[PDB]
């Protein structure tokens, strides 16, 4: 049983409050992650017993001044390939690094000198990350790059120098380079010589040089006069393998078509945060890009300007390989059919993104004229009836999550109208739309009574997101025009459910033939009109967290005692966050016998009637985390043969009953973290049967570390197939000499 | 030093996990509150010490087996006036109650038998509370009322029997009654005899008998065929003093005017949850209410019906004393000027409540022609561009003020909250009166305010725009409101979250008289062009729930002076800003005028205490709920103004030397829920220490000594100042020892 790391050859040793490199790491280990510890010193002794190490991660030590690394500390590790030293306040590149390194990352340090002595003997480097050493209003020096320092790195494939003050492209780069990142480097001019020999390059990032600074979310310094980056006509002429070009925030007003003349493979062009309204309308460069797949022209708005219409050049029609066009933040009032003519015959154009344009009106019928749209993204418009802020490993100019949740988009064509002002759906709201399978109307403040006709023009919606609205459930036929509906999200429509005196009709649920997943979370449901029961022959999953079952199941009221019973196909039920202090026995028995997964976490349960598990023969997962439970039954196997996972974290359990660990044969994963256990007695340990337990969680219990723990420790020694994670957090509260130590580190 | 109660003569002893009546109560106590403890038995031994007890509260024992009370347990208490025994699962009225009692509460027990033996001996009773013993689907017995059980209570002024099954008004009630509460008692018939003797009654509650059960939020049983309650023509004949009549939810469709004939002082008439749409339209009874001040006709809607217009009888014009009219939940589409004609000459009608009517359109100009409207309440419409019920509250409606008092104090108030005014068009507020208090909360207003939207009502002083989604793209926003004093912009996160759109807060500087600004829960992390908040007038800024962790990031200097230009500021709230550290320069740039600084519920591990030298008026500093690991030993050096220092929920381990005994303006220090195991060996007036893990060895005697010598330093909740060690002492207050 490894300690302090979890081994599996990989050693997960991160975030463990470690103060030095442990001398206890399995000597077979090949990758070791010690990130986020409190390590302050690395010497030639730190890794002495571990010469099979391929990979070391030391990022973010010491985690709350800097990591002190001796010359040659690593130089004896002969197989070391990957060394991660991010966010360690290093004042220099460490001296005497091993020649074997293929990957070195020094992101987010204080290194202002890149020197031959540091780097040049690292002949095997493929990827070198030096970004984010001097930037914004950090107090730091201009980066000195020693002439020719990278010239000997003849296998170098990726070099990243972004977010440092460089002023010029470094000369003498190796022609092995595939990816060169030079974002936010204060380079104002790109000469013909700068990228001259780089015939293998596939990615060039020159974003944030001569930035567009209006409304910047960071301290931003424009080029004089807010001028554009100055890229020589021939700067790209030998970049024949280029696939990705990032020119975001280079204050461009003109794009020279001749930049692309030798660039037949360009697939992704990023031109966000420039001043390209004119070029978008004229667009001579568009001719050069018939193989482009992604064009991002987001946030090129003219500030203060809110024109009626977007002006797209007819030459967009040349972008014959286009798959996604991103046009956030152009900012305009109205989208008319004619305005997108140029895009309508593009054969592979799957995605159109018009997020964040403050658009007031759209002629929806225009989307039908497109060849092949799968994603119509119109969120955030005005349609109506550690202790650094930026992730160095992520795109700086846009978020890279999918525009549509994958689970919704998997059904078919997607229309996302979230975060607009469609406060009711009128009779003709969805006229002349493609055949939408995936519809997002989240956060429109929709207060309407859905009545069974609102979705008639798009009747094959299968995944409907209506979260964060204020729907008035006064009509039992609501949404029944959607016969194929499979997923329905009604989360955060509490507005009218909170009001006792208006009607709340949920009867429509029963009308769906194919409804599989229903989310009613965070609605504050405490009262329903006429019918008190939810019923469906199809429903598999009901999320009912964040409601008031404490009131629906009050002891003085019988009406809701069968509320979920009529959900006869149900396998997953979430009753978390319902302020439950007790469940009446009859209510529990009325939960569907079909269940396999039951969550009642984050309530206030003082007691749980285990005997009632007899009625749930298919029940695999029972989640009671975050309650106030005091005891377990001492004959749990009498009550279930199906239970595979039992989660009891964050309760007030102080005693295990005899045999409990091995009571139940089906039980693989028992979570007793953060309870009130002082020991586990031999009594809890006696079985006649082989335990099938695979994971037992125990961190955060106030263990009593005296001789009375020895039985449990031997049990541990005798059942290594039972994984106990976070041994470093399985801690003695007592006695004094033991307090804070892992129960494992005692004699 | 009292224990276990706090005494002040009143002993507050509630909610302290007490398992018996404590024997160490001040012998001089007149009022003892023992509510919410874990007490299971009372005996005539329980209170022996205490004979000048005038009042006992034993509500909610034992808390979370009834309270077992022996006969005559209370009998040797000669001054006991008032006994509270709510929510104790009592199976009977207890035997042997002292005859001194003027007030008895047995609300929320299991008592189904009201007998001479419990009650008839209690001759001084003014107030008797028997409500909520059998109701809803509780398992309980019909309520047996022993014939003439109240006949002897000839001082009795208030009798409450609500929420029990009674079936009949009990006969032989004393004519000393003022208030008779019989709500939800399953009484279907009110006979000419039922209120015989009761010529001094001023209140009668007959609500919930023959209830209107459609959409009930409780188990509701209608009378046969949902018939109305049956009230005899002459049943109110001799109820000449009535001021308050509650007939809510009695399924009335027809009101007999003659019921009010001899009741010309009726002030408050509650008719909610009936079927009175026809009566409201025609209503002869409205002609018999010359002195009525409050009429509540709420939730009389006909289900499924959504008429165009509300139909208000001309006879409303005879309600000459009306001050408030409640018409929630009539449910109608449109309010036209002429529809309120009959109200327009009532000289004292100050409040009109049309909440929850799903009203789509209103002609605002009609309000102009009323006599004296001060509260126009239109919240929750469709305008566009462990028992659940508190036994001491009204059951049919909330009783909080319609408008926050701090807003209404400014003058005429218009509440449009919880509608769909997602933008304010150019004539939205035309023909309104001179509105001073305006509520537009929760309209999902997404608009760019530009300085003209409130031109028609330019004297607004208190503007509530919370829970909207305002787009701050214009420096002139709201500047037409020259007199504005209070602006609430809480919960307008929507656009502030988005980096790429503009966020302009420059308009704040343009107000001469702005006193209070609440920017809470806006997630503010980036602003456009001007990085600083400026105002010569502003006194209080609430900035909680924003991202000062980002605004003051070490790598960015732009917001280091964000609040400095708030030159008049005395109160600043920076709680819930995810702060791990505040840059020293940022702290020093907070206004030197501050008297009150909150930075609670962040994640601060360090505080630079020396910086308090630049805050010479600072009286209150709140650092609760951070991760502070130690205190300065030099506090006297950095402030002579601090009176209150709140440090609860932090990680402090050691009180430094001479902290307490050192200076001086410091009245209140809160160190509760920290990590102190001891305190080692002065206007200080209060010292909180509950929830520390005190080591209760002999090392602790000095502190106890010190406690004994400084009895002018209150230490609240001594029962919660607990030893965590040693194992013997664990769970004990620190006041038990050698
Ligand atoms: C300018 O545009 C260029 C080209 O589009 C863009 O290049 C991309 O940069 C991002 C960010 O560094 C790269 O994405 C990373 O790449 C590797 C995958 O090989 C991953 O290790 C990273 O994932 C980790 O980090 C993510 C964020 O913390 C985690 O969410 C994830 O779970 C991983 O832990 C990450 O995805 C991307 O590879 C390149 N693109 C290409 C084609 O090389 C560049 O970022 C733009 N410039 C700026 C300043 O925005
Ligand atoms: N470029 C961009 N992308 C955005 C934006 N908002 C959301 N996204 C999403 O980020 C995700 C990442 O896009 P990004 O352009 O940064 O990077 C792409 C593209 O650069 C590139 N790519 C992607 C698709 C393609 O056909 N050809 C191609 O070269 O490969 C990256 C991996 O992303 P993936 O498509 O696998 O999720 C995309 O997923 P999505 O289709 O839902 O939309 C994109 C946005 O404003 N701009
Ligand atoms: N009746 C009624 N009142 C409601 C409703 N919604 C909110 N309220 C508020 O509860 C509060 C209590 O009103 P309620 O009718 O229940 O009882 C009044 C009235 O019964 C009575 N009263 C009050 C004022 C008066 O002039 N004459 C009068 O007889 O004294 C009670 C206490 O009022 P308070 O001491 O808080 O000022 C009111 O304050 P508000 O003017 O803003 O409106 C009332 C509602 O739907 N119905
Ligand atoms: C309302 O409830 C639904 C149903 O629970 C929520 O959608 C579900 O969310 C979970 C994420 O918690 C998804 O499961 C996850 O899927 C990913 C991707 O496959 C997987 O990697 C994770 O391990 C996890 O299993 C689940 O797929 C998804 N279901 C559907 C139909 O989309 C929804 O998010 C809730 N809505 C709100 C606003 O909370
Ligand atoms: C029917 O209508 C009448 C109004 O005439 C309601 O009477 C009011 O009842 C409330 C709530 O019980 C009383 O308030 C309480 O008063 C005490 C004593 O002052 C106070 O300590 C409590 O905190 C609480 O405010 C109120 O006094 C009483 N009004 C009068 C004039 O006596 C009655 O509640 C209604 N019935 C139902 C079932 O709602
Ligand atoms: C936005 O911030 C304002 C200013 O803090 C909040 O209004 C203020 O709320 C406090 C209570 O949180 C009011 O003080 C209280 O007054 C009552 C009545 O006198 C008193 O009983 C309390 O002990 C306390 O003093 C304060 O008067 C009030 N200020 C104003 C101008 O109304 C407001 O609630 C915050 N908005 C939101 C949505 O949270
Ligand atoms: C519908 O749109 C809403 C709003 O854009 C989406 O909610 C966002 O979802 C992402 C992905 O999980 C979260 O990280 C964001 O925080 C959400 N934002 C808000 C404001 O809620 C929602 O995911 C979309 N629905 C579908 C099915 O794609
Ligand atoms: C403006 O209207 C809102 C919504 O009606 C009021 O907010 C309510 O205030 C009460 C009193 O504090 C709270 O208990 C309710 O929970 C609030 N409801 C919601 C939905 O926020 C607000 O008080 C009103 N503003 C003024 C100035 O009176
Ligand atoms: O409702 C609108 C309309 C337009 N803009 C413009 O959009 C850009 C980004 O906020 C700015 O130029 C701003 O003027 C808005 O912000 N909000
Ligand atoms: O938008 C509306 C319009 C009317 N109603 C009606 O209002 C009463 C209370 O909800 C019910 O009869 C219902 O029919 C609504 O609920 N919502
Ligand atoms: C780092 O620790 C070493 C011992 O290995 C010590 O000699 C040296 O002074 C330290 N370096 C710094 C920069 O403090
Ligand atoms: C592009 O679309 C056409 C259909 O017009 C199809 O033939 C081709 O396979 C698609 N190409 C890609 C790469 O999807
Ligand atoms: C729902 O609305 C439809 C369409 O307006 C209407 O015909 C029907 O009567 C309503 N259904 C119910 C149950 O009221
Ligand atoms: C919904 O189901 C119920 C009961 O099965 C049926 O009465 C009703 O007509 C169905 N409604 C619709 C609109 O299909
Ligand atoms: C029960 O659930 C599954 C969904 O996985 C579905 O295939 C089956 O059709 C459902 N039963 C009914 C009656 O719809
Ligand atoms: C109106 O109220 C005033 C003062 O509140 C009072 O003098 C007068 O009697 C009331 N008028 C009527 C018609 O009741
Ligand atoms: C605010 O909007 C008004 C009305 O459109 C306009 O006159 C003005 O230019 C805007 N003000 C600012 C400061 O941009
Ligand atoms: C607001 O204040 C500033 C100067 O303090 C001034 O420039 C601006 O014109 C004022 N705005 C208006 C609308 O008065
Ligand atoms: C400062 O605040 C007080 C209100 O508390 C006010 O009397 C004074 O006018 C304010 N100062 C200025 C210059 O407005
Ligand atoms: C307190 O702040 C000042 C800077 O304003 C500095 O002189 C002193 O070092 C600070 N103390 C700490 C602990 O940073």
């Amino acid at each position: 049983r490894s300690y302090p790391c979890d081994e599996k050859v990989i050693a997960e040793c991160s975030n463990r409050r470690l103060q030095e490199v442990p001398q206890t790491v399995g000597k077979y280990v090949t990758e070791l992650d010690l990130s986020d510890n409190f390590i302050t010193h690395i010497t030639n002794e730190s890794f002495q017993g571990l010469q099979n190490l391929t990979k070391i991660n030391l990022n973010h030590n010491p985690n709350v001044n800097g990591l002190n690394i001796t010359d040659g500390a690593f130089l004896n590790l002969k197989n070391l390939r990957e060394l991660l030293l991010e966010d360690n306040q290093l004042p220099q590149i460490p001296s005497g690094l091993p020649e074997s390194l293929t990957e070195l990352s020094l992101i987010q340090n204080n290194i202002y000198n890149i020197t031959k002595e540091g780097i040049s003997r690292l002949i095997n480097l493929k990827n070198l990350y030096l970004a984010w050493n001097c930037y914004f209003n950090k107090v730091c020096e201009k980066t000195n790059i020693e002439d020719g320092v990278f010239e000997t790195l003849t296998n170098l494939e990726l070099l990243s120098l972004s977010f440092n003050s460089l002023s010029h492209v470094p000369p003498k780069l190796p022609s092995s380079l595939r990816k060169l990142f030079l974002s936010n480097t204060q380079i104002k001019y790109i000469s013909e010589e700068d990228f001259k020999g780089l015939i293998n390059l596939t990615l060039l990032d020159l974003s944030g040089n001569c930035p567009r600074c209006f409304n910047a979310p960071f301290p931003c310094v424009p080029c004089d006069g807010g001028a554009s980056i100055n890229i020589d006509r021939f700067a790209f002429q030998n970049l024949t393998q280029l696939r990705y070009l990032n020119l975001s925030s280079t204050s461009l007003r003109k794009i020279n078509a001749a930049w692309f003349k030798n660039m037949p493979h360009l697939k992704v062009l990023d031109l966000e945060f420039n001043y390209l309204v004119g070029e978008i309308a004229s667009g001579a460069f568009l001719t050069m890009l018939p193989r482009l797949e992604i064009l991002d022209l987001s946030f090129n708005y003219i500030k203060g300007s809110y024109p009626q219409h977007i002006n797209i050049s007819r030459n967009f029609s040349k972008l014959l390989s286009l798959r996604a066009l991103h046009l956030r933040g152009y900012v305009f009032q109205e989208l008319r059919e004619d305005d997108f003519q140029p895009l309508m015959q593009l054969p592979n154009l799957s995605t159109i993104n018009l997020g964040i344009n403050f658009i007031k009106q759209i002629d929806f019928k225009l989307f039908q004229n497109f060849s092949n749209l799968e994603i119509i993204y119109l969120s955030e418009n005005r349609i109506s009836p550690t202790d650094f802020e930026f992730d160095p490993h992520s795109n700086f100019y846009h978020f890279t999550r999918p525009l549509i949740k994958p689970q919704c988009a998997a059904y078919g064509k997607a229309l996302d109208l979230s975060l607009n002002s469609i406060f009711f759906i009128g009779p003709n709201q969805f006229e002349n739309l493609p055949d939408i399978a995936c519809l997002n109307l989240s956060a429109n403040s929709n207060a309407q009574v859905l009545s069974g006709t609102e979705f008639s023009a798009i009747p094959h919606v299968k995944y409907l997101d209506l979260t964060n609205n204020r729907l008035d459930f006064d009509n039992a036929s609501a949404l029944t025009e959607l016969s194929d509906l499979e997923v329905l999200d009604l989360s955060y429509n509490s507005h009218y459910f909170r009001i006792a005196g208006v009607t709340h009709h949920l009867e429509f649920i029963q009308n769906f033939t194919n409804l599989k997943v229903l989310n009613l979370s965070h609605n504050n449901i405490y009262t329903l009109t006429d019918k008190y029961n939810l019923e469906s022959k199809s429903l598999v999953e009901l999320v009912f967290s964040g409601n008031r079952l404490d009131i629906l199941w009050n002891d003085d009221d019988n009406r809701y005692i069968s509320i979920f019973k009529g959900l006869k196909n149900l396998t997953r039920l979430d009753l978390s966050l319902n302020r439950l202090k007790h469940i009446p026995n009859e209510a529990f028995l009325n939960l569907p016998a079909s269940l396999t997964e039951l969550h009642i976490n984050d309530n206030m349960l003082k007691f749980f009637n285990w005997t009632l598990l007899q009625q749930f023969p298919r029940l695999e997962l029972l989640d009671l985390r975050g309650n106030k439970l005091l005891f377990l039954t001492d004959s749990l196997s009498d009550f279930t043969s199906s239970l595979r996972t039992l989660l009891l974290s964050h309760n007030r359990i102080s005693h295990l009953p005899s045999g409990f660990l091995s009571e139940v044969s089906s039980l693989k994963h028992l979570d007793l973290s953060s309870n009130l256990l002082k020991t586990i007695n031999k009594s809890a340990l006696e079985t006649k049967t082989t335990t099938k337990l695979s994971m037992l969680e125990l961190h955060g219990n106030p263990f009593e570390c005296t001789c009375d723990i020895g039985d449990f420790r031997r049990w541990m020694d005798e059942h290594l197939n039972v994984k106990i994670p976070r041994l470093v957090d399985v801690i003695c509260a007592s006695p004094g000499d033991q307090r804070g130590k892992s129960i494992v580190s005692l004699e």
